[PDB]
């Protein structure tokens, strides 16, 4: 709620928010062979996580509470990580556009628009970057690309599009988008 | 033009992006008596300005020239210091509105928008800090408030009547810091 913009928390050379930063770190380092890592809620609520995205070294805490602070951070964003303006031009495409390549073509066009701070899409990059290190152990945590989408996608979009042939292409290429990082 | 947008060329805590610090600076350690600042083309072009802005102490470089380069920062910055959004609303108002105190008011409400960057504002109170201190010292480099709203609000809001509300805002936001 109090939660700065995207591109007032951070701008390059850095690469991501330093808060953004911790989460994904501590995580990682606690969680990355968990195999209900973000498919569980904790005990604490909305305010107990906000507290916590606030004040210490983000390791001392359950994993489980950075896995929910995590997923607060991004609903708690001004603005989504992929901004309306963005998902608003590619829930309109028409279905003719059958090809994934042309919607990845078209976010990444539309999301290094002049008229978006280059802190979206780098965000945008680190949250793949960790999504993409995540479905590499899915022999032990169970995550593959694709569920990860389905996971984040919502929250990365933050659309209540009514599901459709246009949301499927969405999660679908966030999807491809973690699969292809490297 | 490869100019960053001011959001992307620092953040808080920072207060104002690491390029125009070093112009300012420079500017105003060789420039703060100069009669004609900011009042005289320099011989080089906008290419040569940008490769300039583009990348070492700024202060080796002719007065004359950091101050063009100043004046090509803020023509190359993507969006302007005061957003279009903001100056487009302040000339709707232009003839029901008189007040330059509302005026004020109204510009610093707009600017601080949630929707607007902080660097934005960030930067025009840089800015604004830079244009009194150089109107400190007006009996000599001729710069006072009135003078530096005619040079730079065409830059700071990017605009080719209407305007004359615009510039009336600079000038006592330079005088009233």
């Amino acid at each position: 709620s109090t939660l700065p913009d995207l591109a007032e928390q951070f701008a390059p050379p850095d690469v991501a928010p330093p808060l953004l930063i911790k989460l994904v770190e501590a995580i990682e380092k606690k969680g990355l062979e968990c195999s209900t890592l973000y498919r569980t809620q904790s005990s604490s609520n909305p305010a107990e996580l906000r507290q916590l995205l606030d004040c210490l070294d983000l390791e001392m805490f359950d994993v489980h509470v950075l896995a929910d602070a995590f997923k607060r951070y991004l609903l708690d964003l001004p603005n989504p990580v992929i901004p309306v303006a963005v998902s608003s031009e590619l829930i309109s495409l028409a279905p003719e556009v059958q090809s994934s390549k042309e919607y990845i073509q078209l976010l990444k066009k539309l999301i290094r628009s002049p008229s978006i701070p280059h802190q979206y899409w780098l965000t945008l990059q680190y949250l793949l970057k960790h999504f993409f290190k995540l479905s590499q152990t899915s022999s032990k945590n169970l995550l593959n690309a694709r569920v990860l989408s389905e996971l984040f996608s919502p929250l990365l979009f933050r659309f209540p599009a009514a599901s459709s042939e246009n949301t499927e292409h969405l999660i679908k290429i966030i999807e491809i988008l973690i699969s292809t990082e490297w």
